[PDB]
């Protein structure tokens, strides 16, 4: 018990710094505005409000606190906007390096600033609609209290949070991501393509850390709803779970500090 909100209080930590870094980084080297690098900050503000909010707020619902209904739900989904933002961020990311890679002469042409942050916007709004769907509507909530569990409902989990609004995601950027690779081989100008695909392969670190981080809670998920007849899956065991999910939020700032030598240099320079 105590161990999980040490834990869940040093993610915080790491990935509020991480990924204030990254933030930092970015506005301050002007080599580093690229147009990926828009969606790269809006997927380190995704991890510092991951950081900030989500995990004292995981911590309130584990100490299981009796509050109003809506405050009860926003409590539960908040967690939900900001992992679907992440996803959209890392489609964004993944279709911008498909346009720079299948079709490097028109891609200044078809990717500007004021479009990136449009479709940033635009999926910052959607992840609010997705994530924050239990507060209009599909409600178990019928002061109650917050337990995840009985507060929001698993059809919406194991449905339209997770079939159609990450897996859904998740297998285009795969094919994407793959498409992505393919041409790359086909098109091998050497010196800019190894720039195109080292990109590609940082972008898409970031992508599989994240799907290896999210599945294990909603397989758990899974497993709770399509077969009742079997036992609810052990606390240990969601505790992890949870834990493993907040982990995606700290990695990639290291990421970046590995792989871009850009990010790692004005990284030593910040600090
Ligand atoms: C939820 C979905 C999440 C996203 C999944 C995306 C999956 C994408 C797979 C892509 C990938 C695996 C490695 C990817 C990085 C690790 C990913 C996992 C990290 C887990 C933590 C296999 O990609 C290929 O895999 C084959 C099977 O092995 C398939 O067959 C192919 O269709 C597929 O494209 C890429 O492998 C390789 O691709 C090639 C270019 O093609 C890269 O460039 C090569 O070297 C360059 C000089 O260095 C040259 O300049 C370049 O000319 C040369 O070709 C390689 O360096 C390497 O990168
Ligand atoms: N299923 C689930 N449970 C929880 N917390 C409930 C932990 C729990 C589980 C069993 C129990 O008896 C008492 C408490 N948080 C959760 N977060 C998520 C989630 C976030 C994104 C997708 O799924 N799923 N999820």
């Amino acid at each position: 018990s105590s161990v999980y909100i040490t834990v869940e209080l040093a993610i915080a930590v790491l990935a509020i710094l991480g990924n204030v870094l990254v933030c930092w980084a970015v506005w301050l080297n002007s080599n580093l505005q690229n147009v990926t690098n828009y969606f790269v900050v809006s997927l380190a503000a995704a991890d510092i409000l991951v950081g900030v909010l989500a995990i004292p707020f995981a911590i309130t619902i584990s100490t299981g606190f009796c509050a109003a209904c809506h405050g009860c739900l926003f409590i539960a989904c908040f967690v939900l906007v900001l992992a679907q933002s992440s996803i959209f961020s890392l489609l964004a990311i993944a279709i911008d390096r498909y346009i720079a890679i299948a079709i490097p002469l028109r891609y200044n042409g078809l990717v500007t600033g004021t479009r990136a942050a449009g479709i940033i916007a635009i999926c910052w709004v959607l992840s609010f609609a997705i994530g924050l769907t239990p507060m209009l509507g599909w409600n178990n909530c019928g002061q109650v209290a917050c337990l995840f569990e009985d507060v929001v409902p698993m059809n919406y989990m194991v449905y339209f949070n997770f079939f159609a609004c990450v897996l859904v995601p998740l297998l285009l950027m795969l094919g994407v991501y793959l498409r992505i690779f393919a041409a790359a081989r086909r098109q091998l100008a050497r010196s800019t393509l190894q720039k195109e695909v080292h990109a590609a392969k940082s972008a898409a670190i970031i992508a599989g850390l994240f799907a290896l981080c999210w599945l294990p809670l909603h397989i758990i998920n899974c497993f709770t709803f399509f077969c009742p007849d079997c036992s609810h899956a052990p606390l240990w065991l969601m505790y992890l779970a949870i834990v493993l999910a907040h982990t995606n939020s700290v990695v990639n700032p290291f990421i970046y500090a590995y792989r871009i030598r850009e990010f790692r240099q004005t990284f030593r320079k910040i600090i």
